[PDB]
């Protein structure tokens, strides 16, 4: 028994008491290491903060995380009323509804989706303003986050003709391991925001339900345990990848680590790109209406070979963001490195990786080292044509987070089915139109690169010369 | 949807007189605001982002004219030599399959009498999907004067191919084009969006398994000239070069086939040079089309080494609201732009554009801008105009 | 006598009889060979077409161009009264004067017109369609005539500072003249349709009637007659320059020559870039709701030759769009040469006379043929530091041709001498800002010209992505 | 004009909290909704057409990073040693006459405040035109450690100089920063247009003489170290180096005296290369200013080789809605972007901010596009997304 009142006393930013689910903890020297940063747990602080907590947090968190003598013994029944949190959604007014009528089968039938872009328009609509701020925003006024995709279309292609392309084959081996088409799903972190019930693992679910199944990459902060992730795996053929932050605590991921080699995945992504997390300002401004210990920011080379000798699943060191890095990268001996700016959620004037993809193959073979490291793109991918883009140039297969966290929340597993059916198809359709049968064939002479470094900012133009200036017309009906 | 009281109100009695129609996109405008919803996503689409079908257009903006001056340019003569035949024009009519979606009553029948109606016979390529029958259209031709191409796309079942060809042959067809760059339908969204896997791209009709092997016996097989249509690279130019064919029409379909697919003039100014250091140019003749809709785009095309260019969806949206007159008239317009503007580069024959004629030096900026800065641009109020007195 | 119905007859697209101010005439003939085209008197053939005609020509045209057998005896008494034409204003409703209350008075005071822009503005509202099509448009589309003010754009420049800018002079020598400013008015042709009581008279009189006098280029196809602008000039200082089409009848040129000759104008500007007259759409469209042998368009380089026998005055080519008839120009030895496209109205994908005036004084250098033709410039310039970016380049002198028109148009000779004013002060300040004190100080070395080749066209993007993606937002007030 | 009803009832309890403001860019969305249009236009302004003024950031846009991973950086520092004395941060506040337009009741006294009443001391440069005179601003300072320097543009009566310098110099500034870019009165037609021939831009406070011959009497004449500011060309950098000063501001302005100005990081980035191979780098000190509102900018910026870098408008606005706590948070909120992108780069010094952090490929991509086809685009449809059921 711990009485209620006595725990609402320590209310303060310092010395924060909460309750969740029944029991109380103290959370003062948790408060500033926590993901998000201590400012929601503030603000909420000294309350029952039950509705916060459960829909979003891995179940295995806080027994996971929390001192054990911070886990303090039970609240003597209740919260008087207006301290149970009502749930997180800031901004949102009682929108909830509109939102829910938009969704309520006014969403059109998946069959009527006709690409990725459809995804993310229905999830503009019907997500709540925590879900699209989170899942959409770039760091700080997102330049390298459009940027992702717009360097995608600084290449053309040299499609070779009548070459029989009758049977095409997609199919291409990642990490050792043949997967069934060359892009796999990025780790998101927080999927519950925008799918609730089921978040990750309707994800799992969408990835080896059909005949075409995808490798999902699985979060460090997911809303999800990975072991209720793998259970909810419906293929013993998909393949599962893990995401892991290295903690300023190395015990922790020490225990992490040996705990998803036991329960499957076939390989480490560290996520090496985010020492402190990046200015997301859509976020701010909604909660408004850097560092912490769970990433540890001194992360260095030494320890990702300290790293390999605890371990025998590949090591993949996700966001690389520039040659030297993949060669130092292949010089420790690492499985392979992602290419990767996170998203364009953190250093903001980052380069496009299919840009820096392009500059380093050729330094790879230069340096014999092509065969010795396995590189993959992520961020900026929609189409699969741009998927081709990054194969011919060398990338061992592409990764995608939004794409798959809109399918997944607007339509659950059958979205993120849809959409790895809408990829594989684009990838297939655009291989017979480029002439060739198998991701083999896809070598940088199919592209032009010629125009790879067209990456103009033009002279701000003329606001009066244009203000008078007219535009021809065109003719006009007798009616109209 | 209804819509068919609007549309044909709109077009009865508001289309603006034929004589009112100042250039090829005053088609396109109307035909657009008349086709029925599934005829205007059939024409007007392109391959999922249309990204080569407006680049095609645009690279022609990338190249600027070098005029002469003081060249005495009273006359000047457009005619040229296209496979064999003497054209009255350097440009013709591309094959639109399925006119009688615009044009329910006479479809290609109507593209056939426009294109040999007035004084300037334009040659017409027949699409093997045409909504009319060969014998129809070559039937319907105005004047023994006018020269009818065949492009053909190969069924699987060969057979009828090899009765299909030597059938247009009967009908005294003057070349055959066999387009190659469509083993599978693109992604035309438009068209999808309003209506077999990655399969349902692929058709009965195109055969998938077309390979160099099967034109070098359609060679054997056939008297009229061959011309490959749809070559993207200048390798390919070079094969259809070594296997003995009389043109390459440097296409890629309307930018309704592979998506990043290079502008065709951007492919031309590279493939020529080519020719000519590998001696083979005199062999070939190379046509581009894709995204001319205007005289200086023929000309640019024409001064770069093709021969003759082709316009699709100009010629199929004139026909959609003028029917034939519409073709004639589109026909005119073309005409006129072009001999206009060689009189305007110092030039008299279509022999006489060679690339000199040409500012090529910023044909490869193309190029993606970075991302425009959102908020720095939200703040900036920029000058203003002076303002009336208000009294 | 004639009888006005048996006059009438002949209302007919060939054998068109027509009569203006009482006299009779046949323009049949003369129909197809009519400078704006023969639609104009086709349409109101037959009839006293006289409102069309007196507000709009050149007085002495009848008289100079029409055959003598051709002026046919008077028309009895008159014409019934709807074969009177009401005034060519092609659009026009009763419009007319909504744009005279806009106008009067409501045109703001001369002293606040802060640039060439203004007279833009006012003069698109004002100016009746017909005037405003023609002196606005184009050929074909346009992008000859925007890229013309755009490539002034593609230069920057490089200031010394610490100099000592007390005393700027900016006056120049043109043609062998002392001139005043760096820059003239460019031929136009119609200047009554914007100033209907004066027209080029009203340009003559604010080129000379300040402290600062301008040259004036006169037009072969002006409103106004050589012999009456001339005499309206106020000051005996100021300088005429004159500009010729020859005509397909040799002989009548050859009269013009001589007489502008003696009524003391001081050079003669050839212009050659227009064989044919160029499509302009705009104009075309409004007459809806090419040869002709007024220029001859076999016009040769020996016929420039022959011209400099026939005449004293120095002989300027208007229209040169390359390198190599510039030096052709420079080897039959004619006085200067004026890289034009006619202000983007004749052939549409010419380049702009900037970035010609880059590519060819270098090569004059080279060919030690730079002292001997004068270049000038036009088309686009809009603010003394275009000016300064041509003249640093080393055109002789710079042209303007719709600024005067709008200037002139909306406040006649006083709009002419502002504008002049206008300029001249945007050329001095930005010369002191610029380091330098005289036309002669202005070099290459000033400016940087390593992007003026940056004309890029983009690759068309991608409505989709564009369509969803959503960018950062500023800070809301609590109410606003 | 009336409006002050608005604009007191905008500012007063409309203006969000300090702790809601994200940027340097809020502080401007907010400063132009509520000052006086005779402030707005002041502060706000450009020479005629403002293409330098907003080229001046956007050149930013043209360098992208380089950055390193797996780097230790849970400590980075960012201090630096700007003209002798040590700074807290790479970045100062730049001269901005009149601040008493913005903030009326306390002017450049509530700068100096706000540069000094937190943390984070940041340099503060006085404007000989400050509405408030040296004294008033030097003493109104919070800390023995916060540094002051005085812009001075040289008087024609030049004893009014002299008594200035040797009285500023008592004191206690730190160096001296002679603006010569400015002889006239560039012109902002924004201000002209609410409001002698081309010399009502001249002036008698500013001389039009100037001459480096004067910066060298004035180096003797003065202990306080002297930097030139409105550098514009490589040229005048080793100029100032040959008559020995501290330092060079390259600038020109904020876009408001030449317009088409070079950007001053894409003249840092051709000069510093010249500095090394004419080994006088070590002497200089380079400052560089215009359009820097982001951290990221500012980092571009060291890296290249700049000593610091100011800011004119941003502190201008955060000063003329917030005084002095304005002025300190746009302090904190440029500390917080050099912090967080150096920890991103994977450097933790300024020195460590060295040029192979930046992909300067595509510096000179300033490029003017040809001009938009707009009837091409008038009819050309783009594709469209997918549609919620009506019902
Ligand atoms: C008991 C200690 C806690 C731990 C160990 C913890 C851990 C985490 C972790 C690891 C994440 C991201 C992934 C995941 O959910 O597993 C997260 C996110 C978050 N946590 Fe906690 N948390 C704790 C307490 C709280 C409390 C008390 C609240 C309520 C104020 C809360 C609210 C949130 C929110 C709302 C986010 C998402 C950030 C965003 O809005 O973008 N957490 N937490
Ligand atoms: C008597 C024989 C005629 C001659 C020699 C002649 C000559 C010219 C010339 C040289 C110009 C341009 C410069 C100038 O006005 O001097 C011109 C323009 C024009 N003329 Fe005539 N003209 C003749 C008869 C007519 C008649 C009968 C009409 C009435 C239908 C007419 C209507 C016009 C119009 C409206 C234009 C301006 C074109 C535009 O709208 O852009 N002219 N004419
Ligand atoms: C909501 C969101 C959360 C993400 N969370 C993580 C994460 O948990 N761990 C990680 O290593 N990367 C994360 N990523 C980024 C990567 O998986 C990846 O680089 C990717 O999202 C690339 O961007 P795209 O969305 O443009 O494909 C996240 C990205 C988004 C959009
Ligand atoms: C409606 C439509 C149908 C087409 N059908 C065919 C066809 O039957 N066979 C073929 O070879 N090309 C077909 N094309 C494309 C070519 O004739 C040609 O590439 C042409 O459309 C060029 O593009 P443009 O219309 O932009 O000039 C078609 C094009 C359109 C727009
Ligand atoms: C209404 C108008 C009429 C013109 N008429 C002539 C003309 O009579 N003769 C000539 O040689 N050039 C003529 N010009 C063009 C040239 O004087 C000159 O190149 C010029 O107008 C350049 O363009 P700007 O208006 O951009 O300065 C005309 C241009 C306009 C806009
Ligand atoms: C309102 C305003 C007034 C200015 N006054 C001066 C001044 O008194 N003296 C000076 O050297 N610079 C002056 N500047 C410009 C510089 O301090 C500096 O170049 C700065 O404005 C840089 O541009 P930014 O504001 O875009 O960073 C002023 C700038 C502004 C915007
Ligand atoms: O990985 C990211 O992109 C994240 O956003 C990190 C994170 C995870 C959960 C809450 C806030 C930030
Ligand atoms: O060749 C084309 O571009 C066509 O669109 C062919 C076609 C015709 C009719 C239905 C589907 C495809
Ligand atoms: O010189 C031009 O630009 C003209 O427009 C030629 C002209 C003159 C008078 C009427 C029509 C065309
Ligand atoms: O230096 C500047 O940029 C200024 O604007 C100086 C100034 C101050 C007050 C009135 C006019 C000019």
């Amino acid at each position: 028994k711990i009485s209620p009142a006595e725990v609402a006393k320590h209310n303060k930013p310092d010395d924060c008491w909460v309750v969740i689910n029944g029991y109380v903890y103290d959370l003062t020297r948790f408060l500033p290491n926590h993901p998000g940063g201590q400012d929601v747990i503030k603000f909420n602080a000294g309350k029952d903060v039950t509705a916060i907590f459960e829909p979003l947090h891995a179940p295995n968190v806080i027994d996971k995380y929390i001192a054990p003598e911070k886990k303090l013994g039970p609240l003597q029944g209740s919260m008087p009323p207006e301290l149970v949190c009502p749930p997180y959604a800031p901004g949102e007014t009682k929108e909830d509804i509109a939102r829910k009528e938009q969704l309520k089968s006014l969403l059109p039938p998946l069959d009527n989706i006709i690409n990725l872009y459809d995804f993310e328009y229905l999830a503009s609509q019907t997500l709540t303003k925590q879900a699209w701020a989170f899942y959409s925003s770039g760091a700080n006024d997102e330049v390298t986050h459009r940027e992702n995709h717009n360097a995608y279309h600084r290449i053309f292609f040299k499609p070779k003709i009548l070459v029989d392309v009758r049977k095409v084959d997609i199919s291409t081996d990642m990490l050792g391991s043949h997967v069934d088409v060359p892009f796999y799903v990025s780790a998101t972190a927080l999927c519950k925001l925008g799918n609730p019930l089921e978040g990750e693992k309707d994800v799992a679910r969408g990835c080896g339900q059909g005949v075409t199944k995808v490798p999902q990459m699985i979060s460090t902060l997911a809303s999800c345990s990975p072991e209720e992730i793998i259970e909810a795996a419906p293929s013993d053929k998909q393949i599962q990848w893990y995401q892991l932050y290295v903690n300023s605590d190395r015990k922790i991921t020490d225990d992490l680590v040996k705990n998803v080699e036991k329960l499957g995945v076939k390989a480490l992504f560290v996520t090496v790109d985010a020492p402190s997390l990046g200015q997301r300002e859509k976020d701010m401004k909604l909660k408004f209406s850097a560092l912490s210990k769970f990433i540890d920011p001194s992360l260095t080379w030494k320890d990702i070979e300290e790293l390999k000798k605890k371990t025998k699943l590949p090591i993949v060191i996700k966001g690389v963001q520039r040659t030297e890095d993949v060669i130092k990268a292949a010089e420790i001996g690492v499985s392979g490195v992602v290419l990767s700016n996170h998203g364009g959620r953190q250093l903001d004037f980052s380069r496009a990786p299919i840009e820096v993809l392009a500059e380093t193959m050729p330094i790879l073979e230069q340096r014999n080292l092509k065969d010795k490291l396995e590189v993959f793109v992520d961020g900026g991918v929609r189409r699969g044509t741009d998927v081709l883009k990054a194969l011919c140039l060398g990338a061992k297969g592409v990764g995608l987070g939004r794409p798959f966290l809109y399918a997944n929340s607007c339509y659950g597993r059958n979205g993120v089915e849809k959409a790895i059916e809408i990829l594989r198809d684009e990838i297939e359709m655009s291989m017979r139109l480029l002439g060739v049968t198998s991701i083999a064939e896809l070598k940088p002479d199919l592209l032009d690169l010629s125009t790879l470094k067209a990456r103009t900012v033009g002279v701000p133009n003329d606001v009066l010369y244009n203000e008078v200036y007219e535009g021809p017309t065109l003719t006009e009906f007798e009616d109209a």
